[PDB]
């Protein structure tokens, strides 16, 4: 139960755009692509919105009564609560964003490694999030996608 307060640098996609005084289709935008690791045949189970917060707590969110804690539920039996944060910053001028795992009981992997806890991690688009160590206890993949055009 690690406890996560936003960097003073954080800022929303849609904030950032904003300023640059960019109309939507000359932006970049930002997503969570979600995969059912069972079957990625049938296509993404969800696309998630990531330009108008600066910030999202993913964890779980069964559906099977429990509390949803957070942004982003997945039906991980093996993820946390509050799993980990996918943070946007503006790192002196760029756009950058980041996950962090909170201390999770299991831990997170980005494209199959496990990350350390308490500290951001930067993602690239293309990068796979699983919301434990061991590839045996995911069902999902968690997927971020910078998308254009």
């Amino acid at each position: 139960a690690l406890k996560h307060v936003e960097p003073q640098d954080a800022i929303s996609p849609d904030n950032y755009m904003d300023m640059l005084g960019l109309e939507a289709r000359d932006r970049t935008m930002y997503e969570l692509v979600i995969y059912r690791k069972n079957d990625k045949d049938k296509g993404p189970w969800k696309r998630y919105d990531l330009n108008g917060r600066s910030c999202y707590l993913v964890g779980r969110e069964l559906g099977h009564t429990e509390i949803v804690v957070a942004d982003i539920g997945i039906p991980e039996e093996t993820s946390s609560k509050q799993h980990c944060v996918i943070q946007f910053r503006n790192v002196r001028g760029i756009l950058k964003c980041y996950v962090m795992d909170l201390d999770s009981s299991n831990g997170t992997c980005l494209n199959n490694v496990v990350i350390p806890g308490a500290r951001y991690i930067e993602l690239r688009s293309g990068d796979v999030l699983t919301l434990s160590e061991f590839e045996e206890d995911n069902d999902y993949e968690l997927i971020f996608m910078n998308v254009h055009h």
